[PDB]
Order: structure tokens, then C-alpha cells, then sequence
């Protein structure tokens, strides 16, 4: 179950890290398009993963999360809910909803709420098995 060619493989999911730039709903379409998704975390060690990738690349990078329903209730792409734990993973003063800002971006060594029509990078993420 090897990755593509520039994939990232992580605890049998492949992750595609963009080289172009998309607003945070052609970031989800763009996923959607490679049979993959604007990527949903499901575990501390991924969101480690993932946030040290952006960090080190210092690349403002979407994620598939977004409290665009309700404010302050921030859900992922999936559906399913922000759970409390991962509230740890906001950068200090996040999410601040400066201007309305509803889409969750990896920014740093943390998460940022920011303008869902801003272009970032964005991660794909898919099972290896379904390559
Ligand atoms: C509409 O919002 C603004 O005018 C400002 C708000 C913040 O200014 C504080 C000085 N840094 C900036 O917002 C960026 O940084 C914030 C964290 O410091 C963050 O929460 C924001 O999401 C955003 O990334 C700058 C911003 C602005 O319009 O200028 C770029
Ligand atoms: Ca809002
Ligand atoms: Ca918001
Ligand atoms: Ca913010
Ligand atoms: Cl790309
Ligand atoms: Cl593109
Ligand atoms: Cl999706």
C-alpha cells in the first residue's frame, strides 16, 4: 500500500501536501477530487504530525475543521465534533474570530481560526489502502 509520488504516509494514511494555494471550499473540493479529504484529525500523535509538517515548511495550511454553522462550535468536515481535548491544540489566543474568521488552519505550532476565503496550502487525506 505504498503513497504516490509526492504523498506523505502516516499510520496507513496518505497525506497530500499542496503546492498551490485554495480557499478553505476549493480546498475541500480540491480533496474531493483525488478520492480524498480536506484532512479530518482523529488522534494526538496525527495532529503532531501534521502541525510539525506546517511548522517546519512555514506554510499556512487548512485543515478540514470550520465553526461556519455555528459560531464557536467547530466541527469537521466528517461531521463529527471538535472534542474538548483537542481545544489543547488552538495556538495561545485561538480561536479568536478576528474580523469572523470560521475556517481552522495549522499556523505555527498550533491552530488558527482565520477567513475562509483566504488561499492557504491544504492536506488531503486518504487510506493507503485505497490508493
Ligand atoms: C480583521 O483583523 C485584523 O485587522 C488583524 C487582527 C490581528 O492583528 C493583531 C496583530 N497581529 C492579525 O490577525 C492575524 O493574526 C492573529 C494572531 O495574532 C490571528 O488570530 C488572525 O487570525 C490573523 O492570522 C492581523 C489582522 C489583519 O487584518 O492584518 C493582517
Ligand atoms: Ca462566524
Ligand atoms: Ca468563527
Ligand atoms: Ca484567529
Ligand atoms: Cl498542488
Ligand atoms: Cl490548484
Ligand atoms: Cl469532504
Amino acid at each position: 500500500h505504498p503513497c504516490p509520488w509526492e504523498w506523505t504516509f502516516f499510520q496507513g494514511n496518505c497525506y497530500f501536501m499542496s503546492n498551490s494555494q485554495r480557499n478553505w471550499h476549493d480546498s475541500i473540493t480540491a480533496c474531493k477530487e483525488v478520492g480524498a479529504q480536506l484532512v479530518v484529525i482523529k488522534s494526538a500523535e496525527e495532529q503532531n504530525f501534521l502541525q510539525l509538517q506546517s511548522s517546519r515548511s512555514n506554510r499556512f495550511t487548512w485543515m478540514g475543521l470550520s465553526d461556519l454553522n455555528q459560531e464557536g462550535t467547530w466541527q469537521w468536515v466528517d461531521g463529527s465534533p471538535l472534542l474538548p481535548s483537542f481545544k489543547q491544540y488552538w495556538n495561545r489566543g485561538e480561536p479568536n474570530n478576528v474580523g469572523e474568521e470560521d475556517c481552522a488552519e495549522f499556523s505555527g505550532n498550533g491552530w488558527n481560526d482565520d477567513k475562509c476565503n483566504l488561499a492557504k496550502f491544504w492536506i488531503c487525506k486518504k487510506s493507503a489502502a485505497s490508493c
